[PDB]
């Protein structure tokens, strides 16, 4: 627990909404470092356990703000924004298969660390493209991985999170590390299609569809089978039938040695104007499925 004086910071802008859980971008004046600061309504001293986590694909702890009433956590700031903002911009048109693979390896490796490599097993429960950020060198960093255990005020809206929640998370059921595997496959699908998952729908409809009808996000027919089948394993209703992140890492290795995949995938990636109608059709069939 490094301590960071409130006056040691210069606050720039707030994401979230001024509330507890809202993230400020800020300059750490003692250190001349650009930082993120999360507004907490206090700090749990027992939360030291998480201050020892360190991995190039998770956001880096810097220190804590302990000046009542100002309580905050300070971390690195990733220069290039959230994965979400990037995927749903026209910048994502520059993504080739080597890009997808690198970024999906980045997330899978950060998750493998939290699940199996750190001082304490961390199951994230809220992994999603808005919780992954892009450092200056394209390296991805998982955010908010300690939220589900300590500061449960940061998350829950929760209607905006159903497309990434495993079914068992939706039902408040027994939960295993493979709930993060389901959320990852949604992140993968986001990278491949560059769409907002279940765009336009009601959270409760998606919650319902995922849980009762085993509805999953449309996989375009022209998506390479290797990607399609990886998505499928990551989306098994039966959490015990989903891969671990060690297996995902090993799967991405095989895919990246497949000489045929790069043309197949890059073709698919750059023909979005053909197969975007497939996803958009399923969206109206699902919207009309409540009217
Ligand atoms: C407003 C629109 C929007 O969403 N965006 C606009 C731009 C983009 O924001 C960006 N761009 N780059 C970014 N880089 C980082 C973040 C960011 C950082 N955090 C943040 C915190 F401020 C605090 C904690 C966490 N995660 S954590 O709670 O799991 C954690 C990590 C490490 C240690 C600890 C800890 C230590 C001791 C005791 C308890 C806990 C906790 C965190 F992610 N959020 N966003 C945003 C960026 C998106």
């Amino acid at each position: 627990f490094v301590q960071i004086k409130f006056d040691d910071l210069q606050f720039f802008e707030n994401c979230g909404g001024g509330s507890f859980g809202s993230v400020y971008r800020a300059k750490w004046i003692s250190q001349d470092k650009e930082v993120a600061v999360k507004k907490l309504l206090k700090i749990e001293k027992e939360a030291e356990i998480l201050s020892v986590l360190s991995h190039r694909n998770i956001i880096q702890f810097y220190g804590v703000i302990l000046e009542p009433p100002n309580y905050g956590i300070v971390t690195e700031y990733a220069s290039l924004g959230s994965l979400y903002d990037y995927i749903n911009s026209n910048r994502s048109e520059e993504m080739d298969m080597d890009h997808i693979m690198t970024w999906a390896t980045d997330v899978a490796k950060g998750m493998h660390y939290l699940h199996m490599e750190a001082p304490v097993k961390v199951i994230h429960r809220d992994l999603k493209s808005r919780n992954v950020v892009i450092a200056a060198d394209g390296v991805l960093k998982i955010c908010d991985f300690g939220a589900s255990r300590f500061h449960n005020h940061t998350t829950h809206s929760l209607v905006g999170t159903f497309p990434w929640m495993a079914p068992e998370v939706i039902q408040s059921l027994p939960v295993s590390e493979t709930c993060d595997t389901y959320s990852y496959g949604v992140v993968l699908w986001e990278m491949l299609t560059r769409e907002v998952p279940f765009k336009g729908l009601e959270g409760l409809q998606v919650a319902w569809l995922v849980v009762e009808k085993n509805e999953r996000l449309t996989i375009p027919s022209s998506c390479p089978r290797s990607f399609a089948e990886l998505l499928h394993q990551c989306w098994e209703a039966d959490a015990k039938k989903r891969p671990s992140f060690k297996q995902i890492i090993s799967i991405l290795e095989s895919m990246s040695n497949d000489t045929s995949l790069p043309d197949k995938c890059n073709s698919f990636l750059h023909n979005k104007a053909e197969w975007r109608c497939e996803i958009e059709a399923t969206l109206e069939r699902l919207k009309k499925l409540e009217r």
